């Protein structure tokens, strides 16, 4: 099940949707090269993303490094995507 993609769960919905994205790139850049975040107004609300990373080594070493870390007061739960998104394929 091992993919690119990351689903986080959990992050704190008072964020603003852009401020949001930037922390997210910030934390997980040091992962490895991202391709994508995924943060929409609609998973905004339910407190989701996703980050995509090129390399599937980076999004397995960055789930087990920020699983619960402290994210603007809440911990993070991280998990595989149910499905690696296309923009693999694609991108
Ligand atoms: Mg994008
Ligand atoms: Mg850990």
């Amino acid at each position: 099940r091992p993919n690119h993609t990351i689903y986080i769960n959990n992050l704190n919905e008072k964020i603003k949707k852009d401020e949001l994205k930037k922390s997210l790139h910030a934390i997980f850049s040091r992962f490895g090269q991202i391709l994508d975040i995924l943060v929409s107004r609609s998973l905004k609300m339910r407190g989701q993303a996703f980050v995509i990373f090129k390399e599937v080594s980076s999004a397995t070493n960055a789930l087990r490094s920020m699983q619960g870390f402290p994210f603007y007061d809440k911990p993070m739960r991280i998990q595989y995507a149910k499905t690696d998104s296309d923009i693999i394929a694609k991108m």
